């Protein structure tokens, strides 16, 4: 049956791109970005 919701406890944030888990929120959130580092899709005046 279930048990458990979220882990265990420690507030280990994964990548949805490759899958990679992190410690850190903000280390994550850095590595996410070379996924979407590719080629110019289309970027606005911003
Ligand atoms: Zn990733």
């Amino acid at each position: 049956g279930s048990s458990g919701s979220s882990g265990t406890g420690g507030k280990h944030f994964e990548c949805t791109e490759c899958g990679k888990a992190f410690t850190r929120k903000s280390t994550l959130s850095m590595h996410q970005k070379i996924h979407t580092g590719e080629k110019p899709s289309g970027p606005s005046s911003g």
